[PDB]
């Protein structure tokens, strides 16, 4: 009987440690099970996730083998498979969130044969023992990436079944799938990586490799990318490698610290008295503040599925300091109309942008939309694409004074955190 190869969040065939321990043992069938927990969430991003599962079926198929997808539970669809296919064993790569850990004891439970969990592929794994909530004494923890994986060259024949739905993203996907992702970190590090580092900061984003939609649903190896940035070497590639460490960061916080996704990290502020105010969401959500780069970040948001580190922290402190809107609603929101969205990221992001104490960040940098703009968008392009309405990065009729906004945010905040 074949061994399952069970993808979840790594619809990958290289660097990936699950497939190769089965494929050691005999033949293969993979499974992906389209899981309701996970997909009852924006078209964008059901969509983004069903085309890169139909992608990995394509590169089995390219490779002589076989993918099944089949829809539902995971412990009522992984045991129908194992018994369909009559496998001794399962095989898949252990997650440490808490559905992930949820999901996982209930399909073992129900599983009459073994699961196998082997570690997904890192720079740093989430569950060291320590708790570090400061990202340089975690980043020293890190002497460089291992060598990835191989993929199998060709695949053992096997039969498949199952559907992946066509559903309609709304919006211009990027293109699905490891060899566009590949192609995609290659022309990275050739001609970008040299000048990240000066160049990250863009409100544009276009100084990085937007392969964040890849790695939030494992189409790419963080280990892989690590290992040949630092085969290229250089400048940027310290710094770049460096940014990978802090999505490692990020699962590290959510484990060390899962009730970071109630209140803030920093017990300072969790009585901070947020102002719910529906009126005031709408526009920030929708990008009709008034304030141009908030404004065009939250255009390109819904537009894109896409927006820039610089964007984002600039939209996110924006909603938290300026607007005093609560948190939790905003990064949810904000999560649901990114493809790359990723709950322990966004989380971590949020966090630090709102000055909740990710990194011991401190509440006192408030960003200064304008000058912001002026700084990361140098002649104005970015901002003429996404809200051409503003002739600068000048408040036109702003829904909040600024100026007072930024003055009762340090008022409150410099208040709490201390005393
Ligand atoms: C409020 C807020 C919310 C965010 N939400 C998400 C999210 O849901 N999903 C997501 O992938 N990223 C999120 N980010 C992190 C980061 O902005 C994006 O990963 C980045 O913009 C991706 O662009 P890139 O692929 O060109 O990155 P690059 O600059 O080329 O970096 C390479 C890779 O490193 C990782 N990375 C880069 N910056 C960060 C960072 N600040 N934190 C963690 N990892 C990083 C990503 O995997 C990225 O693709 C968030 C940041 C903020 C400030
Ligand atoms: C938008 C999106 C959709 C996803 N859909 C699935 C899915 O249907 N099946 C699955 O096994 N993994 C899915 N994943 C990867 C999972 O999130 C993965 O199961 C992970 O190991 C545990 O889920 P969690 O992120 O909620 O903890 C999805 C990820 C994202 C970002
Ligand atoms: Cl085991």
């Amino acid at each position: 009987g074949p061994l399952l190869v069970w993808h979840r969040g790594d619809l990958r065939l290289h660097d990936h440690p699950a497939l190769l321990e089965a494929l050691a043992r005999g033949p293969v069938v993979g499974l992906v099970v389209l899981d309701p927990n996970n997909l009852k969430t924006t078209p964008r991003r059901r969509a983004w996730f069903l085309e890169n599962v139909r992608a990995l079926r394509e590169a089995y198929r390219a490779r002589g083998g076989a993918l099944w997808v089949l829809e539902g539970l995971p412990w009522e669809k992984v045991p129908e498979a194992a018994r369909r296919l009559k496998a001794k064993a399962v095989y898949a790569l252990t997650s440490h969130t808490p559905y992930g850990r949820y999901r996982d004891g209930r399909v073992r439970e129900a599983l009459p044969v073994p699961l196998h969990l082997l570690p997904a592929p890192h720079l740093l794994p989430p569950d060291l023992p320590r708790a570090y909530r400061v990202y340089t004494p975690f980043s020293r923890l890190y002497r460089g990436a291992a060598p990835p994986l191989p993929p199998p060259e060709a695949l053992p024949k096997g039969p498949e079944e199952g559907e992946i739905p066509r559903e309609d993203p709304g919006l211009p996907l990027p293109e699905p799938g490891e060899e566009a992702a590949l192609a995609g970190l290659r022309a990275f590090l050739e001609a970008k990586l040299p000048r990240y580092a000066e160049e990250r900061d863009r409100l544009d984003g276009e100084g990085g490799s937007r392969l964040s939609p890849y790695f939030a649903l494992g189409v790419l190896s963080p280990r892989l990318a690590a290992w040949e940035a630092e085969r290229r070497g250089g400048e940027g590639a310290r710094k770049w490698v460096a940014e990978l460490l802090w999505r490692d960061f990020s699962y590290h916080l959510l484990y060390h610290f899962p009730w970071m996704a109630e209140r803030p990290l920093d017990p300072r502020f969790q009585a901070f008295p947020w102002q719910e105010d529906e009126a005031l969401f709408q526009a920030w959500y929708e990008g009709k503040t008034g304030v141009p780069l908030v404004d065009a970040a939250m255009r390109e948001l819904h537009a894109t599925g896409f927006l820039s580190n610089r964007a984002r922290m600039n939209a996110a402190q924006f909603a938290v300091k300026h607007l005093l809107l609560p948190w939790k609603r905003c990064e949810e929101a904000f999560r649901h109309l990114l493809l790359d969205g990723d709950r322990a990221v966004n989380l971590q992001g949020w966090q630090w942008a709102g000055g909740l104490g990710v990194d011991a960040a401190p509440y006192f940098r408030v960003f200064n939309p304008v000058l912001q703009g002026e700084r990361h968008d140098p002649e104005g392009r970015w901002l003429k694409r996404w809200a051409p309405e503003y002739p600068s990065y000048a408040p036109k009729d702003p829904v909040v004074d600024l100026e007072e906004a930024r003055r009762r945010y340090l008022r409150l905040a410099r208040d709490l955190a201390r005393g």
